[PDB]
């Protein structure tokens, strides 16, 4: 039985009930994560920026079946096209607006990676991303607000690959995160 989420809090519980079994149900998951009506003052402590780059913020490790951060994309911030290695990604926005860019992935031959698609996504909205349904990257376009974004992957990872736009080749990369349940962790 899927219930609205009141608060962050209750959605991390309500989360840890969906992630208690060796499955996911992708769209419940979605549903619950768009039902949650973000309010600043709850992810305040995890909104950490950086001047040069986006952060990514740990909020909750779910009991090892998952985790749960925020990432504050400052203006013009964006990643590379990149992959999420085997995981469930979802994403959803709790300020400002991001626009993803879709990818194929790159056959063994050297060539352009050409976009398939491209969204913006909202306030509130909550898209998701696996491999196969292809790459992607995510971007803050804009030049005057600052976005942030609640983000869950099933299994956690904490590498993944980069793509390069005019080859296709690909590049192992080590995610880090900035803080850790509020913690800046250098
Ligand atoms: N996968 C990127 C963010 S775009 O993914 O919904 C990251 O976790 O840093
Ligand atoms: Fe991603």
């Amino acid at each position: 039985e899927l219930l609205k989420p009141r608060t962050l809090a209750d959605l991390i519980r309500i989360l840890h009930e969906l992630f208690a079994g060796d499955e996911v149900n992708v769209e419940e998951v979605q549903a619950v994560l768009e039902a949650y009506e973000s309010n600043p003052a709850e992810w305040a402590l995890y909104a950490k920026f950086d001047q040069y780059r986006y952060t990514r913020n740990l909020v909750d490790q779910g009991n090892g079946k998952f985790n749960l951060m925020i990432l504050c994309w400052g203006e013009g911030h964006g990643s590379s096209i990149h992959d999420h290695t085997d995981s469930h990604c979802f994403l959803k926005l709790l300020q400002g607006n991001l626009k993803e860019t879709l990818f194929d992935w790159p056959d063994k031959k050297s060539n352009e990676m050409i976009k398939k698609s491209e969204r913006t996504l909202r306030e509130n909205q909550c898209a998701y991303i696996n491999d196969s349904i292809g790459l992607h990257r995510v971007e803050n376009v804009s030049h005057t607000e600052p976005a942030v974004s609640l983000h869950l992957y099933s299994p956690p990872f904490d590498t993944c690959h980069a793509f390069d736009q005019r080859t296709g080749h690909k590049n192992k990369v080590t995610m880090t995160f900035h803080s850790k349940f509020g913690i800046r962790t250098p």
